[PDB]
């Protein structure tokens, strides 16, 4: 039993690196919302934001610190129609309804600028094609394929903790020292954490 927080901020390969390097951060996954339509999907997206879906442990980490994350990573201060593209808070309840829009006002005016961020409640959320998921370890083929083959598949792997992580690794988020201390979370048998870690170093180089 986890809290979710549903954000819209553009692209969302860089969020999911970005927010699933989080501690308290539990998975993450890629998808579509705020549209009008069923089931969209990358070449029929019709109204929807490229969104990410954070589960996260509400005795970890806030929403509030979330929030925070989500305008440190964009500064949305300009007004688009590009739905694909949009800043947007999808609020699950009235808690972070409140929650966004009092941070929205300090940010406001901290630094002066009038902030486009919609506020709104989620409807649907729907997830993104497989090949968006944790879109840089899946491109980073030997740590993939040993990782998936440990979790027991694609689906296992990309709802996993350490995959969010790793994830994040690979972009440049999450630094090897910090990334050691998950693998040892994990409770690996030792010549699956040696093969790991040999991967892993060899990336670092």
């Amino acid at each position: 039993k986890l809290s979710i927080a549903v954000f819209a901020l553009g692209c969302f390969w860089g969020p999911d690196a970005q927010f699933g390097s989080i501690k308290g951060v539990v998975s993450t996954r890629v998808g579509y919302a705020g549209g009008t339509t069923n089931n969209p999907s990358y070449y029929n997206l019709g109204d929807h934001s490229a969104s990410i879906e954070i589960q996260y442990d509400a005795n970890v980490i806030t929403y509030g610190e979330l929030l925070n994350i989500f305008w440190n990573l964009h500064n949305p201060v300009y007004e688009t129609t590009n739905r694909q593209y949009m800043s947007r808070i999808f609020y699950l309840d009235d808690g972070q309804k409140s929650e966004a829009l009092e941070m929205k006002r300090q940010i406001e005016a901290a630094n002066g600028e009038k902030i486009y961020t919609e506020i709104v409640p989620l409807e649907n959320f729907y997830l993104a094609e497989g090949y968006h998921q944790k879109y840089y370890l899946q491109n980073t083929t030997k740590l993939y394929q040993t990782l998936k083959a440990i979790y027991g598949g694609f689906g296992n792997l990309v709802r996993s903790t350490l995959a969010a992580r790793m994830n994040g690794y690979i972009a440049g988020n999450l630094s090897i020292a910090s990334l050691k201390e998950e693998m040892d979370l994990v409770e690996l048998p030792e010549d699956q954490y040696e093969k790991v870690l040999s991967i892993v170093e060899e990336i670092k180089l």
